[PDB]
């Protein structure tokens, strides 16, 4: 029954909230994946008539193997011993049923990059969506990525596909949704579940796919992608490029332009979190305030998006 170790206190699923089946009620697939379907769906504690608990219900499939059942239980104690505002919550499990569930706060807006791109405005359907809207998401994530650093968690892989959000309209809130990548490290010492193609080489420093050495400033390195995507309004990183072509560009100092219409306080700060030399790299706490600058400048927040 392996353990998990956070800031530094010691938990096994025996800590883990264990949400009585009955209680559960699935409502609809929200999309799912390859391994695993995600649910949205209620608890109705206690059990009642309502107001029962919205959440999302993560599946592990009933023909795994014994590893995959231990990465399912780590992804849930890992998640569960943060308290973050950034941060999804875990409600709870359910893993003495089967197939066995891992319930977490319902992110009705979506994942980040889909939610750009669905929201880009367009004309038909108008600009509903603009600068400050970008810098509050950033502000959001860079908020959680602080919060990992200062509890020493390297995430491995802030990408707009890993962000949630709250809901679709104004007073969103984005969250860091997904830690399958930190989860894996945790478990062997190395990516033995995935391989080269598996790994999101876009948003890694040059130290971590020549090395193999991550630190916070790897996730230093992975916003400053992540920024770039908020950006652009949710294209690809180094839209014409390999993942090969990009670790020889990256290597030998390219990189990516701004995003259309990207004021240049906030390429200066994607630029800075792409210093070669991770000591050049700024940390969290600066990231986020410079964030805020940004937010201040009506000459950035008074920018307009472009319309494709
Ligand atoms: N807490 C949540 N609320 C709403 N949607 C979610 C939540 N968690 C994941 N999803 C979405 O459900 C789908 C499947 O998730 P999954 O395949 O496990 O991907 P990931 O590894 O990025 O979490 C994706 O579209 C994902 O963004």
């Amino acid at each position: 029954n392996p353990n998990y170790c956070f800031a530094g206190k010691t938990s096994s699923i025996s800590d883990l909230k264990e949400v009585p089946r009955k209680n559960i009620t699935l409502i609809r697939g929200l999309g799912h994946g390859a391994f695993g379907e995600v649910y949205e769906g209620q608890v109705s504690g206690m059990p009642n008539d309502p107001s029962p608990l919205q959440v999302a219900v993560k599946t592990l499939p009933e023909v795994c193997s014994e590893q995959d059942e231990l990465d399912f239980l780590m992804e849930a104690l890992i998640i569960s011993k943060f308290n973050h505002q950034n941060i999804v919550r875990c409600i709870g499990v359910s893993l003495q049923s089967l197939p066995r569930f891992i319930l977490l706060e319902l992110m009705a807006g979506g994942d980040l990059k889909s939610f750009l791109r669905e929201t880009r405005p367009r004309p038909s359907q108008p600009s509903s969506l603009a600068m400050l809207d970008l810098l509050h998401v950033a502000r959001d994530i860079a908020c959680g990525c602080q919060y990992l650093e200062e509890n020493h968690f390297i995430h491995r892989d802030i990408a707009a596909r890993n962000c949630l959000l709250t809901c679709p309209g104004p007073g969103r809130v984005a969250k860091i949704g997904d830690f399958g990548m930190a989860r894996d490290i945790y478990r062997a010492g190395y990516y033995r579940k995935g391989g080269c193609a598996m790994l999101p080489v876009k948003w890694m420093p040059p130290e971590a796919f020549m090395e193999g050495i991550f630190t916070s400033k790897t996730d230093t390195w992975s916003f400053g992608v992540l920024l770039w995507e908020i950006f652009s309004l949710g294209y690809m990183p180094y839209p014409s490029k390999s993942n090969q072509e990009v670790l020889e560009f990256v290597t030998s100092g390219g990189r990516m332009d701004p995003p259309k219409n990207c004021p240049g306080p906030v390429y200066r700060i994607m630029t800075q979190c792409w210093q070669h030399q991770p000591e050049d790299r700024p940390n969290f706490a600066i990231i986020l305030e410079r964030i805020e600058y940004c937010t201040q400048d009506p000459d950035v927040i008074n920018t307009a998006l472009p319309i494709e």
